[PDB]
């Protein structure tokens, strides 16, 4: 019949339809070559995003040692200040060192004139604390009469052309918290030599004195957001020529799942009127092909991951997350679909289909064991949290277990116990409890399960 | 037969009991309703122990670094004091340093008048030297007349309202330890502005200059105890919710458990007398539903957690260790119930039947390694316990032999052996053995045997 | 036949026994004595040698505070000086603060006549620098004239009762070490309060500054070594409990041997006369019990290490190191001995023999994979021995890829090579090939096959 | 046949061959030899260049301290300026420190004259600095006027027989960077000493100041060349021992294959004429052994290796990467060819075979997992590249990754996320997903896929 030869031409490897009609298989070439342009093209932006990320990450190295004082490197996480006097050194210093950058600094910055921010008029610096409406604290009397309306206390700082804030004064029994914003604009010397285009860097400094904790202990931060811009081709070709690779995939997969539709419905209507009996919704699954469908989808990612990236490389988006997280998780999509390739042949076929039956056991097993990984992380968050730096929230407990699980920081997780003793012989009795139980459950009996589902998968694919 | 019918409605799938009597199964949605609002009481719980020990734990670091004289982050366990010097210098810096905190602290700190202990006449500071009543010790001439009785001598120190300690003479021949006792209360703002309830902390700081070793080193500790106290509901509500859910739930699972328990009576003396032959006491075994213990269990545990985090919230236990143990092993125990659900399809059936058949036979091989772990434990312990810092204490041995068998800290072990040599080249050589044999063995043996052992359980499962 | 019989009566379990004669098995019982006292003994033995070796290390570190200049802890490997001034104020502050200890040290030390050693007429403390007889060295123009004799120039130092080494001048263009000796003694203060046993400590410290290496960085050591003395019982019972359970062990065990023997050989003289056939070694091998040789071995060891302890606990040897091997050896072998005990309950007995058919088989792979692991360790030393800091010593690289195979400390390694590029791009390559190979065959092929090992001994052992 | 005898003398083995013609197998022996032999060099050549790279190594830290401003052991990555005062104060310190240098360090070094490099004049010490022809550069204005020209500016310094580089003037708006060349020699006494050959070191010192960057932090370096040379055989005749053993190993091996080769040819001319049938190329390479291959590049290699090391050890070459590589790769191939021998016993040559039969499944899953490697590690540089230290370069994500699957650095990689959260939530959930995907992934399926392939592979084997 002629249903029947024309659904057995769907289904055929590529070599059977080479024998059958002689016809190139041009559309193998086409995901080949679109695999190529999409991870060259990613490779390119991930070269240029480094170079920026250094230059971003260096000049902030350099603000830090400028305007902190007694910084050192490697001590970000702990840099505070713990009395009156601390954080008005700092204060001063960091105004101080900012008033004399020109003289001091080994890159040459040039001040911003009006980027103090919203709360300046028009000074380059603005020096801002903030603190409540009113804050009467008495904690001998026990009285809390607050207010908690907040109120910005600003004081505008120009540098010279070509002291006022020394007389700053602080309301340390209601601060909140106080903020330093200044504007420093560079020239990236590296892109003007080696690839010639003039970028201009714009650094916004925002240093800040962190008391929303009232506890005594004053963390101090600096932050830095960077707004590229050309300041008075081969990319832009070549994302053109990756968008029209990735839409000529997209149409051809299409139109060839919009065929398989078609056969599909035939075959249904061939089936339920002339035999009579109703199929079921697996015989309508089978006639999609999921690598279309996975085809498709890298190419509108990519797509899209293409005009962000073509946006960003004009200066007008600074918008790199959305467009690297779409760029990298396309590029990854075409390398799993290369998996198709390999199917062809059914020595490496063994092998997928061997992953293929193995995949719904062993979500089933990972659905059975997710309730007993929660439960733990829920006991351990809840018991070993005032005492463990790696429990102190859940997404930290899931990852220590989930390291755990898979023979990482054993050791670590354990001496951290042992060292304070957990302030209390019941607790430290109940992590170790815990954690001997859960290593031991999930290291012998688990991941033995696994290997046994997998081990049983394939001895079915091996032996029909 | 009646006793028939009845057992063979005992042991149905919910599903088969809903087919047979049409009775919508609310004891699982009871039970789902009490895992969602006991995992709602552990987070809400959780967050608000975390706030807590956030807000101590920084104004512990707070005062470590208002009192202690040169301290710095990172250095809490090496910070000691070698020289009468360095301990006088800490010593008066501590007390000087309480005596200005007003006007140098960034927190509002208010003294505690009487707070300086049970050795303080009603002073707020004590500072207390314990000696030897008797100590003339001479090391030249080989003398140890000592009495051991402990005398403390305590100089009483008070702030000024709104310097005799400075003439201290320390008995450094005869000195056990010397201690500082005040305390500071102050008011956690966060709470005041978030949640609006007035919280009042009181901080007992005591410090420490231990002497108890006699080794020529003090170690200089700060330590913090608070008293959290209400100064002048919806988590009641849900907690008497979880309350009456838990014991809905113990009430009808004890009800199931006692009509369990009669049908096993009833089929026991029908079986014995009718029939003659004795049963044995598997299937008394076989009549009872070891998930209706957990249930019942957790529900105890629940019941006692919510009773006692209901009088910690009132500000009347703070005995936060109990309360949040029973509430976590309540919430793992309702987690892991939720595999009976998972259990009524047999898919997953077969993995959690692969893993109960697996359980006997890897208990029992625990047994079998479990004596070579603890002679290897023994042996390292003695050996390598004076030139290995991992093998000081025997739960320390235990916890680093656990951590090598799954993979961690391996090379730190040996590299720590390498450095020093061990101080002789024989216990270099036996550090060598006793690590290579002890690893190659639990590694490549013990854990194959472990996956042998699920892999053949899961064979007898899937091929029955 | 009477052999028969009594052949019979050979190789049946003690149940068995029991049956058969209705005799107590009392070796059995022994044999758990004999483990509970050898335990505890050792148990014993560690609690005292923690206390003594915690003594000597907190002694120590106060040494090193007191007499190193500039000091600081966690420093030991990279303390070291630079300049002539350097190395002359470290040796000036070491004696200076010598002479002023009894006024400064927090512990109290007593000085030790005569103790300078015996480059010390009788003084206390010995100042000596040694150099070549002849060091005319002229890197211009290329002098080498030498003569290898060392001379010791020494200067004494006596503290006061109740400054001639400022002169010192040094030579540095042929200098080879200077070192540091004096004895302080002290007394135990924890020894006296608890136990009530006057122990009085002799600390020999040495101070070296070594030149050896002749690379102008001259690393500094304070090393000591203690001599414990009594100053002017429970334990010697257990001791001699201890040996008398081994001795019975051992003879009891030695007699069932001979025993044993002798029924081999009445067998053997039986069955080469009377039937004629000869039997192979492997029949002999069969009538010896391994269980009792390791029980001898494990007796001998205990007698001989409780012989030491005795020796030691009376202050006559002090020699910790090979007493501790012998008695953690024989613990070791003891709990492994229980094993014999497990091996009576064939459900245990599967699991052992299990082990035992694999041990074979393990071996065998072990002698295949050493050659390659060898190969790898070489090929490493070799290569990478002088850019990678894991790869110095030939002991060091064979622990390196020790946990590299077990998944330990692998990113360190890799990033210590990618850190420093290696100074050659070959290099790096050949990194990058070496461990990437190494990694991927011992993971994925060498454990994969030491699992299907064990699991194929399993299945023999399941299905006979 | 003739034919059919002369192919059976071949493939036999050797015990098979001895039998059949009596010959001793000395090709075995020379194998055995000559593994002796190449190891004995090896690791000899290994101890010497142990001796020199710590030579250099502890020279370099000296150096290091000696001319480097405030420098701190431990600090080389971060050591950096931040000033113009800082950069000024580490030249003048650095030139300083040589000019006083004989009065100062600990080792004998003397002066080169003539050793300040290209760009001195004779003089033994030149400071250059690198600059821009012209670098007008107005970060206000936007003006790049940039002549990429470079301009070397240097000054000569020339130490005392037996102070114009104060007036140094840098250009910090367009300098490239600062350069300090001198040579210091000296003489290795530890060779003097112990093997009696003078060896008269001299180290090319360059200390870098880095302003490619043009970010404002400039890193400061010191980097040595060493030129060892002697200054007015056991060894020379073991390498001559090593390459005569290696070439009649390599004539051996190589008339073995030739006459392999033609009884390969033999039997196709008679098989292809006589019978008429066509034989397959995998009948010719069944002729071809494997093992002499391996011999004769181990030959080859080693033969290179010790020639290289031979001119190596006269102070000719000073290339000791290459050398190094061609012993150790020669070393690891014989230390592997032992497996021969292993394979002529069949309970060895089981697990050998089932390796072998596991190689090509082995290799085709690594195929097939090694796209979706590559996908991961395309999109974690592309994604987690600006916000992780682990992902900056394509190699690191590599090994990171790698690192991962064998469970090493997991919770560090979690954490690294975690505590900067990525700079936005969307990163940090993205970050969630592909850690946990690809560790759950390459862990539980592919690992266990290449278990149960090695155990299919090995059940196999042992039941044909
Ligand atoms: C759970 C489902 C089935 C899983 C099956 C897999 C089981 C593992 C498989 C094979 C065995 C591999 C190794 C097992 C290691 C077990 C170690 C147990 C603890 C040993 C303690 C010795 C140190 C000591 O004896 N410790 C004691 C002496 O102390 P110390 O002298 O060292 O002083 C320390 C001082 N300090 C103040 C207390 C810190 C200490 O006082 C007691 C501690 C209690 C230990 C808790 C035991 C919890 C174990 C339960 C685990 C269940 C799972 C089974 C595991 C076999
Ligand atoms: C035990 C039950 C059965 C278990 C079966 C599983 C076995 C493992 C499976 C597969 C093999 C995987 C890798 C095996 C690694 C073995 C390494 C052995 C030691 C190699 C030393 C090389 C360095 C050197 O050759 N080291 C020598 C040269 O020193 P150096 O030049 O490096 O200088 C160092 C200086 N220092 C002062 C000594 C520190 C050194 O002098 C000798 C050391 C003795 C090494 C001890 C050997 C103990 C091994 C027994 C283990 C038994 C279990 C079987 C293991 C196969
Ligand atoms: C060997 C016997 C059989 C074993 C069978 C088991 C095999 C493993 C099983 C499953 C697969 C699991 C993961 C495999 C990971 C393989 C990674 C290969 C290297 C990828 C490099 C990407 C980074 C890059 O592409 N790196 C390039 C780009 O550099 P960059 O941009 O990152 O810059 C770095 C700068 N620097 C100065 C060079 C440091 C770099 O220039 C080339 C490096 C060469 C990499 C060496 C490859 C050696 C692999 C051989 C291994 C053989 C064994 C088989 C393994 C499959």
């Amino acid at each position: 019949e002629d249903l029947r030869r024309r659904l057995k031409y769907f289904f055929m490897s590529p070599c059977d339809k080479f024998r059958a009609k002689g016809r190139k298989p041009c559309k193998l070439m086409l995901q080949v070559v679109k695999i190529l342009v999409v991870t060259v093209q990613l490779i390119l932006f991930g070269l240029s995003n480094q170079l920026v990320v250094t230059f971003r990450e260096e000049n902030t190295i350099a603000f830090r040692h400028l305007f902190l004082l007694g910084y050192s490197d490697g001590s970000d996480d702990t840099f505070a200040a713990y009395t009156q006097e601390q954080l008005y050194q700092a204060i001063f210093y960091a105004v101080d060192q900012y008033l004399i950058l020109p003289e001091i600094s080994l890159g040459r910055y040039a001040y911003v004139r009006g980027g103090g921010g919203p709360w300046a008029n028009g000074s380059a610096l603005a020096l801002c604390q903030r603190y409540y409406h009113r804050g009467h604290v008495d904690p001998a009397n026990d009285t809390f009469d607050i207010d908690p309306r907040v109120v910005t206390d600003c004081i505008q700082v120009d540098p010279p052309d070509r002291a006022s804030y020394k007389n700053l004064t602080l309301k340390f029994h209601k601060l909140i918290n106080v903020t330093i914003h200044f504007q420093l604009k560079t020239i990236n010397l590296q892109s003007l030599i080696n690839n010639e285009i003039p970028d201009c860097y714009t650094f916004s400094i925002l240093i800040t004195f962190d008391n929303k904790a009232h506890s005594g202990r004053i963390p101090i931060r600096l932050e830095t957001k960077t707004h590229i811009q050309e300041c008075k081709s081969f990319r832009l070709l070549f994302d053109v020529v990756v968008i029209l690779t990735c839409s000529l995939s997209f149409l051809l997969c299409a139109r060839s799942l919009l065929r398989g539709f078609l056969l599909q419905n035939e075959f249904v209507v061939f089936m339920w009127r002339r035999r009579g009996r109703e199929i079921s919704l697996w015989e309508r699954l089978e006639f999609v092909n999921g690598w279309y469908i996975l085809l498709v989808t890298s190419d509108v990612l990519t797509i899209s991951g293409t005009v962000m990236k073509i946006g960003i490389e004009a200066k007008n988006l600074a918008s790199y997350d959305v467009c690297s997280i779409l760029l990298g998780t396309s590029t990854l999509l075409v390398w799993v679909g290369v998996i198709r390739y390999l199917t062809f042949f059914h020595k490496y076929n063994i092998l997928i289909a061997t992953l293929r039956v193995a995949l719904p056991s062993v979500m089933r097993f990972c659905c059975c064991v997710a309730v007993i990984y929660l439960g733990y992380c829920f006991c351990g968050w809840i018991v070993l949290g005032p005492y463990h730096v790696k429990f102190r929230s859940l997404s930290m407990v899931s990852e220590c277990l989930f390291s755990l699980i898979n023979g990482d920081d054993m050791f670590v997780t354990f001496a951290a116990m042992q060292a304070q003793q957990g302030h209390s012989s019941l607790v430290w009795l109940f992590s170790q409890l815990y954690l001997y139980s859960f290593i031991s459950l999930f290291i012998y009996m688990v991941l033995s399960l696994f290997i046994a589902l997998i081990t049983g998968a394939y001895d079915t694919i091996k032996h029909p």
